[PDB]
């Protein structure tokens, strides 16, 4: 059931969105990637959110020590993106989902 | 940005959820469950709407003349699953959208 | 039950929006009435979908063999409405609504 | 912009959802339209609202004292709707939309 | 299940607190954020404002205070102008309207 | 804009409620509303945990207070369990874990 391919479309639609934003300076344009980037931004921290409550059970976190605060810096990195118009905000955010994947499949194997 | 795994994993939910109905009987649960798949249900038929309408451009409508018809059939595919406990309605609706995630990959190549 | 009413009445929000957008400069209500154009845009196209999916049967497509085609057009007619300030493109998506109220009721009598 | 419409809609899908809760018993399908009953009351509603804080401003209630009134008894008679499985509070509540409905046009005129 | 008007203030008072933030700002994008915020706020506020009117408050209560029905329409415009201006002040006559059902609420629960 | 636990507070304060109405009934149609209403309000109450946990605490938060993260992580998770029972004891479990993280929260408001 759980992925974290839904939590990496919507943070993949977030630094798509902020590329976007430097090549054109139209306040129409401007405005709408900004209620999009809100948007698809939120929707990467439900999914995120969901996989640390709702997915890693207490023996994964006793196995991971570090993972906890990675779940919360991978949050804050997202708000971070959520709020600014560089794409390395929204690659940071990336990659902090990549180590939360990295660790998602190695409880599947 | 798109992809069908969106759509994959939501419709994954909507199986999964029809196989839990079999091996409990306790009233609570089945009603949960039912909640559960009707939520689901939709959010997978939204995320195979929003290919057609967002993410396919008309030239992908004349290289492929069925794409029209196998959206919609999975829709359908979709809400038979939704109003069915069958696991195989559920498994009907991801083999449409594996239909769609090879043309969806075609049109990204070349 | 299903209406087009539904998509059409989104649908003039958003034209009505685009033309108080030309009787105003400040920056403020351009970017509220822009946040409202790409919400109601979106619910349009929900409704237009849903009549797709839910309520147009098998039998419809093949009575109506331009039906598929009218239903992506409308949809990306009115997201060019949300990514557009002309009221042109808002009037544009309407008129292909009305497309589909129309064969929408020669479906409901007979 | 703002027409009754929307609420009459989802208030005709209660009353239909309440009217095949009545000729079919199997347990899954009477979950199933207790969900779509609890949305689209909720829905009703919301529309009915909106048109009470949004559309209709000062001048309107002054013309009709009892408009305030009745848009609460339609929101109470569809939360009556929402609670039961008989289509006649279903058309109770379509029955209240249709008196906000005569009102909203006689504002259109 | 159980209501409260505190889920009205909390999402009224951040409409204000929004307000306070674009005054000391200019920036394009702190501004439009800030306004999508307001809009989705403001929407919230008004929606809590509307339960408490038809899910909580019950007949006898229109009765007992006669003034509620426009206090609540007041309310849920005031907030609508609040959603539509950057001055806190329209921010914060919303909260005082809010203040005024927030009392009639506790009184209720006295009854 | 403005953060607070009441907002969790009262949407778990609605599972405990729900869970009260659903041992004196058995009526086919009561007892699915409630479990519609147990599920969304459940789903909220574990949204508004999250949000303190992401958007409100800092990171000197969690080197003053290192139990928080499986504080949170447990109040969510006592809060799927109130979601898949039916029984008040487990809605009210979430409620002793919320009303912890509210303690943490106004010692913070202080700092």
């Amino acid at each position: 059931v759980y992925d974290p391919a839904q939590a990496r479309i919507e943070a993949e639609s977030v630094k798509a969105v902020q590329e976007k934003m430097a090549g054109n300076d139209d306040p129409h344009f401007q405005t709408r990637a900004t209620v999009i980037k809100e948007q698809r931004a939120e929707l990467a921290k439900h999914h995120v959110s969901v996989l640390w409550s709702d997915y890693f059970k207490p023996p994964h976190f006793e196995k991971y020590p570090e993972l906890h605060q990675l779940v919360n810096d991978t949050l804050k990195a997202m708000s971070a993106a959520k709020g600014s118009k560089d794409p390395a905000t929204g690659q940071k955010a990336l990659d902090y989902i990549a180590q939360i994947d990295k660790i998602f499949w190695e409880t599947k194997k």
